[PDB]
């Protein structure tokens, strides 16, 4: 019993973290086989950042402009190239701790584990959701660029996020491991806004199932609804529409608890319309939207 934010074990990813320095900037990189990936902004000076022409900045650099350190071992840079908003540095040593891995582009609403690193050194691990507005609500400080987000399936690490920046609102923006930003952002030091966020309805419902699996039942009722009248109320409270595909995804949880999806939906409508009246669900007064159905099943 019990239900916690739970990250994947981070060892496989820890063995890939290195330190990358260019001039006086030090930030993290990811060392897979004979390649190190890091934010290309590592090459910018204070002035360059404002309005960088990265192709111009990079052609001016050479292999010895980059220092890569793996623990206290220097790795020799023998090649460099641009990979959208990442640099790809080729090193003379293949990482012997390279796990089975792939690069995935995470979708809105999906979760991943973040390994926050400073100076090439892992510092903490936590779960985050890709927000509908293509930001993550992380916890990152200066020096954390290059920190990665990942999931694990069996043996295989699926890297999905590399951290670039914090927006003014205090949320975070970064790239996939092909170097393409999530969302409308650019790697310039200018104020950028994200779109208006919305709540991840599928995840809220999953969490409500988790609550029931853990014995929190007060918010259940016998009121029911159709998918359409649920959606009308969702829209009013800035919740994502719920689709039949989403309903289907909740099938196993629904079968496990004996609570039909639309009946839980009726439970959520009531929670949205009248609040909680001083009570908690899994210890929270907030409707939690960063556990997916999969995170619920895997844990409960
Ligand atoms: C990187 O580690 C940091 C991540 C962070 C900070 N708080 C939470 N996460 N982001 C660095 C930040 C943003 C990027 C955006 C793209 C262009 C470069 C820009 C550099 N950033 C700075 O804060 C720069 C601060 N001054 C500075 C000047 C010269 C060289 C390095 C840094």
């Amino acid at each position: 019993s019990g239900f916690r934010k739970m990250a994947f074990p981070s060892g496989k990813v820890e063995g890939c973290m290195v330190q990358v320095t260019c001039g006086t900037t030090t930030l993290n990189g990811l060392w897979l086989d004979d390649t190190v990936y890091c934010p290309r902004h590592v090459i910018c000076t204070a002035e360059d950042m404002l309005n960088p022409n990265y192709e111009d900045l990079l052609i001016r650099k050479s292999n010895h402009s980059f220092l890569v350190q793996a623990g206290n071992v220097q790795l020799r840079v023998i090649g460099h190239s641009m990979q959208n908003c990442l640099l790809r540095l080729k090193v003379d040593t293949s990482n012997p701790k390279t796990p089975k891995y792939k690069f995935v582009r995470i979708q809105p609403g999906q979760t991943f584990s973040v390994l926050a690193c400073y100076n090439g050194s892992p510092s903490g691990v936590y779960q985050c959701a890709m927000r509908p507005n293509h930001t993550i609500k992380g916890s990152f400080l200066n020096g954390s660029c290059g920190s990665v987000g990942f999931n694990i399936d069996y043996d295989c690490v699926s890297f999905c996020y590399m951290h670039h920046m914090e927006l003014p609102t205090g949320v975070h923006a970064g790239t996939d491991l092909e170097g393409k930003f999530y969302g409308p952002f650019v790697d310039i030091q200018t104020a950028q806004a994200a779109g208006t966020d919305t709540t991840i309805t599928l995840n809220v419902l999953a969490w409500l199932y988790a609550a029931v699996i853990n014995g929190d039942r007060w918010f259940l009722n016998r009121f029911t609804t159709t998918l359409n009248d649920f959606n009308l109320v969702a829209m009013k409270y800035n919740y994502e529409p719920l689709t039949q595909d989403h309903v289907d995804i909740l099938g196993p949880l629904s079968a496990q608890t004996g609570i039909a999806v639309l009946d839980m939906c009726a439970a959520l409508k009531e929670l949205l319309q009248n609040g909680m009246n001083g009570r908690t669900i899994l210890g929270s007064t907030i409707l939690e939207d960063e556990f997916t159905p999969f995170d619920v099943v895997r844990q409960c």
